[PDB]
């Protein structure tokens, strides 16, 4: 028992991190097979980032201007190309530690683990969600660009995020591994405002199920509701609307606990309207929304990887 | 910027986990050099755990009754011995993935990362603290015994915890890697009550410094206090007393921010007495106490490992 915000074991990803230097700019790259992926703004100076024309800047770079180091050993760059907002550097050596992998573009509300790196070296691992405004709330200091987010399914790593930017408000933006930004953001140092950061309702409900499974039961009430009635309350509190697809996804947690999804919605409605009155759920005084229904099933049943 | 509960990258520890089976009991072991460490209750049945005499139970086991599997490959056990509450199984092969390591016994308030494992396979990684009552609040399901907690300093893994027990209240107890329990707990299925779980004051203060560094400033007030005056309030709220040693440890955070430690104590005193009034700090509605002062310096400056 117990319930923790848990990241995926990071070993398979640690073996893929390298340092990429272009001129005086160093950040992280991801080495899979004989390709290294990194943010294209490795080619920029601090001055360039105010208004970069990446195609024109890239004309001035050749393979030998990209310095790639894996541990203490230099890799030879034999080609380079730009795809959307990422650079692909072809090297002459396949990474011997390449895991089974795929590239996925996730949806808001999905969770993943981030391996924060500096100078190609892993610093730490944590779990976060893609927010509904397509930002993440991470922990990234200068030098962390090119750190990646991932999920693992048994032995296959699904890479879903590469870190590129901190907005002036201190939240984070980045791309999938095809180089397309999540959200409307661009890799330029300009004013970019994020939209409303709504709470991910289906994740809150999953976490309430986890709470019941682990013995935190005080918030269960005598009421039920309907989807439409619940969504009227959700909208008032800047919660995402719940759909029947979400209800279907929570089915296994409902069956395990015997608490109908709409009954749990009515418990959540009363927590929104009355508050927590100074009590906690699973050690939180807020309603937690960075566990998906699959995260809860996984942690509550003990799924493993290798 | 941003501030996250972050675990150490787990790769160096993933390479050390194995499955140990004795009879019908399977749990995790730690393979370092040519020794595998596991909880001694691997030799028990469910019935035995009510009142085990481990020396008498162990007389009935020989090397070949201990089945050790690393991945898909069986290891040959050539000796076994019991040290306190751990079994040491000598194998005929040194783990080729053995990292630089040490065994440390930590103090309450210290934080470490847990690699939760089942059947020798890593499931997830999370960060926790040793509570002042010598329990941890983990996420452990049946089969997770023998999972370990660790800290990393550059390239050296310091192992500090091995998981053995869940108390009837749902909190967790275990040993250092010499097999000595943290706290008064024993490896028997009997009623064992935990003492007061007080809040780790020096960790709260460190986290308030992290909040200031990252721009959460609303709780800073116009007051100061003294150690003795603060400790009178701390005792009333089941906070650990603050000592000059703690003040000394917070010195670098005080110097960086320009906020004297006793001034921060006075801010904390007003948060304890008045509450948060519905606001948050670093995304929490509680006062967080599982970051040490070293955790904060580390994360706020970007220290790496390899
Ligand atoms: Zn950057
Ligand atoms: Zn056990």
């Amino acid at each position: 028992s117990g319930f923790r915000k848990m990241a995926f074991p990071s070993g398979k990803v640690e073996g893929c991190m390298v340092q990429v230097t272009c001129g005086t700019t160093t950040l992280n790259g991801l080495w899979l097979d004989d390709v290294v992926y990194c943010p294209r703004h490795v080619i920029c100076t601090s001055e360039d980032m105010l208004n970069p024309n990446y195609e024109d800047l890239l004309i001035r770079k050749s393979n030998h201007n990209f310095l790639v180091q894996a541990g203490n050993v230099q890799l030879r760059v034999i080609g380079h190309s730009m795809q959307n907002c990422v650079l692909k550097l072809k090297v002459d050596t396949a990474n011997p530690k390449t895991p089974k992998y795929k590239f996925v573009r996730i949806q808001p509300g999905q969770t993943f683990s981030v391996l924060a790196c500096y100078n190609g070296s892993p610093s730490g691992v944590y779990q976060c969600a893609m927010r509904p405004n397509f930002t993440i709330k991470g922990s990234f200091l200068n030098g962390s660009c090119g750190s990646v987010g991932f999920n693992i399914d048994y032995d296959c790593v699904s890479f879903c995020y590469m870190h590129h930017m901190e907005l002036p408000t201190g939240v984070h933006a980045g791309t999938d591994l095809e180089g397309n930004f999540y959200g409307p953001f661009v890799d330029r140092q300009t004013a970019q405002a994020a939209g409303t950061d709504t709470t991910i309702t289906v994740n809150v409900l999953a976490w309430l199920y986890a709470a019941v499974i682990n013995g935190d039961r005080w918030f269960l009430n005598r009421f039920t509701t309907t989807l439409n009635d619940f969504n009227l309350v959700a909208m008032k509190y800047n919660y995402e609307p719940l759909t029947q697809d979400h209800v279907d996804i929570l089915g296994p947690l409902s069956a395990q606990t015997g608490i109908a999804v709409l009954d749990m919605c009515a418990s959540l409605k009363e927590l929104l309207q009355n508050g927590m009155n100074g009590r906690t759920i699973l050690g939180s005084a807020l309603l937690e929304d960075e566990f998906t229904p699959f995260d809860v099933v996984r942690q509550c049943s003990g799924v493993t990887f290798q």
